[PDB]
């Protein structure tokens, strides 16, 4: 379409039906989730929020960012350390599992902060917005599935406190997307790398039903 926000809703979609389809995401929706599948995911995404946040840390003064940058609203390095501290306890940092599907969403997310930074939206659109639309959701499952205790930790992730409206923020940040200024060259290049960030996912998803099924 003519809109960042909706060529990129466009252009994932396929990609993100594969996503959803996914062995691992797909038992996930359906209530069949695992504690060890649980510290997987969280494990993941502290990893490729670390990594992505540090690249918007390096560009959120450039005006390929600058519009999109919204750190007290949507930073969740610090909510996922609250949750693996409470996971894989006060020494997660040295025992959390960092494998290779993990790592190369990683080294992906570093690639384009470092060398084309135009590129970091196509990330952050994919990992916010999608957690902020799929949050709740996914939440009340992993509560039904694993009955974790009382302990009121380890869900922090699944709550961005910054935000009152999900909706009325997506909405400003989908426009704040559009109202990025760039090529036609280079919002093709956004555009790939959005299905690039999917099938990293994917390809993830993928190795962590591998690494489970064992
Ligand atoms: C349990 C699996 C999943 C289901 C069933 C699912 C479902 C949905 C639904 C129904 C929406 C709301 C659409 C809207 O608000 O217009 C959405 C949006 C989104 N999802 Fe997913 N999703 C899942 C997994 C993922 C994954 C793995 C990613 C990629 C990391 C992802 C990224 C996104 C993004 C970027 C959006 C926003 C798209 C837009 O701008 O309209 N989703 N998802
Ligand atoms: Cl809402």
């Amino acid at each position: 379409p003519q809109d960042l926000s909706e060529a990129l809703k466009e252009a994932t979609k396929e990609v993100h039906t594969q996503a959803e389809n996914a062995e691992f995401m797909r038992n996930f929706q359906k209530g069949q989730v695992t504690r060890d599948g649980f510290k997987l995911v969280m494990a993941s995404l502290y990893h490729i929020y670390v990594a992505l946040e540090e690249e918007i840390e390096r560009n959120k003064e450039s005006p390929v960012f600058a519009p999109v940058y919204f750190p007290e609203e949507l930073h969740r390095k610090a909510a996922l350390e609250q949750d693996l501290a409470f996971w894989y306890g006060p020494r997660w940092q040295e025992v959390i599992p960092y494998t290779p599907a993990m790592q190369r969403y990683v080294k992906r997310l570093h690639e384009v902060g470092r060398t084309e930074p135009e590129l970091l939206v196509a990330h952050a659109y994919t990992r916010y917005l999608g957690d902020l639309s799929g949050g709740q959701v996914l939440k009340k499952i992993a509560q039904k599935a694993l009955d974790l205790p009382s302990s009121g930790e380890g869900l922090a992730f699944f709550t961005f406190p910054n935000i009152a409206s999900a909706t009325k923020f997506k909405q400003l940040y989908r426009s704040r997307m559009n109202s990025l200024e760039m090529t036609p060259a280079v919002r093709q290049r956004v555009i790939e790398e959005a299905k690039t960030a999917f099938l990293l996912n994917i390809q993830l998803f993928e190795e962590l039903q591998e690494l489970l099924t064992h």
